């Protein structure tokens, strides 16, 4: 079963990943999503471990503008980014975008803490939420706003990587984790799942 | 010991990955550097799995004009892209993403055949190659002269996952490939391994 969006938020609001289901009309795709203020580098480590490693941060259009992060060129991509930050080396080890994120987070942020182009790749939520826009952008952001956190999450769509192969550089059979898979992924790291269309059930229930 | 230069050319033609070493002095990271031209679906569940997941595509100046790929904005990234074809379907699993890097790389290639923004992350090789520039990108170009393929290439860095923590959405201790590591992943996984500083002295020896 999923669980019920309050206990999805409170997760969230711990600091914890919560796996999220959009639409089997839609991508029928879960994501891993968690809030960007606090990412640790062993959380980020575990995120790129378990997802396609494109390592995306949904933001809300006020963030856009205060940061500077014009669109790239439907999933908002604006410029890519890492921190200008004495600790960063090359941008991509889990700690250096461990490290992006929370600056994005940042209340203090400026667009001088991120170096352009980068290695993490902000995401542009759509003003009105997940009832405009039934995506992870603007899921990951709902549940920031949800679970009293700063206005951007980290979000990465969990693939199936197939079966090892012994002594071979290939995967057999790789794919999308999918549905009952999500769910499954979940309870064995023991993370709360939900759906998007859980997600905005419960966001109507005080908007409309 | 690391591999000489002419095997590795060989094992690329043979559409294999290879393992190289940059500079010390520079990122100290291995990447994992495959011929675009016809990666693999399993390839790239595999690629993805023992990188960084952000996967890119070096190429030459010739074909980010031919393809009509401007830079996003020091790594040249272009804007990023998904294969425009029918079984394309999110653009980030591995199918899609190597079917992406095939698409680049074909001779047929045409700036329509590509979605943007997307998955991939095409990355501007500098004209003057490896001697100019002694990056991944211009290795992964170089090693596509030399065997002769289409001048595009894959590549990814090979990060260090750290260790599983049952349970718990963690990995303790990440990092990424240092030196003797990258041997030893490469054996693991029967691929050859070299340095770029090796690879500027095979070209030296054609071009002083």
């Amino acid at each position: 079963n999923f669980d019920a969006i309050p206990d999805v938020i409170q997760a969230f609001k711990n600091g914890e990943f919560v796996v999220v289901l959009d639409d089997p009309s839609r991508e029928n795709e879960a994501d891993l999503i968690i809030a960007a203020e606090s990412v640790t580098t062993e959380q980020m480590a575990f995120m790129v471990r378990h997802s396609s490693g494109l390592i995306c941060a949904p933001l809300t259009p006020e963030r856009t503008t205060a940061l500077d992060l014009p669109q790239m060129v439907g999933t908002a991509y604006t410029v890519s980014v890492d921190a200008e930050h004495p600790s960063t080396t090359t941008g991509i080890s889990a700690h250096d975008r461990a490290l992006a994120c929370r600056m994005l987070a940042a209340p203090d942020a400026q667009p001088s803490h991120f170096r352009r182009p980068g290695h993490v790749f902000p995401l542009r939520a759509v003003a009105g939420g997940v009832r405009a826009r039934r995506g992870h952008t603007e899921a990951g952001v709902e549940l920031c706003r949800l679970a009293g956190k700063r206005p951007v999450a980290v979000i990465s769509e969990i693939v199936d990587d197939g079966q090892e192969v012994e002594g071979r550089a290939v995967r057999a059979a790789p794919g999308m984790l999918r549905g009952d898979e999500c769910v499954a992924f979940a309870r064995r790291w023991g993370l709360k799942v939900c759906t998007i269309e859980d997600m905005i059930a419960h966001v109507e229930k005080t908007e409309g």
